């Protein structure tokens, strides 16, 4: 035989091991419209109807946003928009209420509840009205038969909706 000595400089005592990491995908939609009827005298919503252009999704990542439009997600070609239609507002107090509405994702419709939190009601600079409110709730992918090919292991069955709205009076 013959005896050798490592050359520490071009030697690597290496290892690889696979692990999982949980992370939140956050995301909004750049393009959407809404009709908002609100009575500041009673802090009740009267009508809230939203249409969102699936195309305008943004999860800060171009290759994912494109993939969201495909058959195994939104199917934007066939179902270009998602809609929410308020059916009922149940006041808790002036800061808080339970909103019940019909959500439609890719042609499937289910009634959801959002927690309305009125974060501020004002008269503006110009003496015309404003409001700032939030709508929060959790919806289940499974309830909408949405992305059914993707396992609830890889991607959570729960989506957390956070609608943050500032809004001004009309005409």
């Amino acid at each position: 035989m013959k005896e050798y000595t490592l050359d520490k400089a071009h030697t690597d005592v290496g290892f690889k091991i696979k692990h999982l990491q949980i992370s939140n995908v956050k995301g909004n939609f750049k393009d959407y419209s809404a009709v908002i009827d609100f009575d500041p005298a009673s802090a009740e919503f009267k009508k809230l109807d939203v249409t969102i252009k699936i195309a305008s999704v943004n999860t800060e990542n171009q290759t994912r946003d494109n993939h969201l439009q495909q058959d195994d997600f939104f199917k934007a070609k066939k179902y270009p928009d998602m809609t929410f239609t308020m059916k009922k507002y149940e006041k808790i107090d002036n800061e808080k209420g339970k909103m019940t509405g019909t959500l439609t994702i890719a042609g499937v419709s289910k009634d959801i509840v959002l927690d309305a939190e009125i974060g501020g009601v004002a008269k503006g600079k110009d003496g015309k009205e404003k409001i700032g409110f939030s709508l929060n709730g959790k919806i289940k992918r499974s309830d909408f038969k949405f992305a059914t090919s993707t396992s609830t292991i890889t991607l959570s069955d729960d989506i957390n909706l956070c609608i943050e709205v500032e809004a001004n009076e009309k005409e």
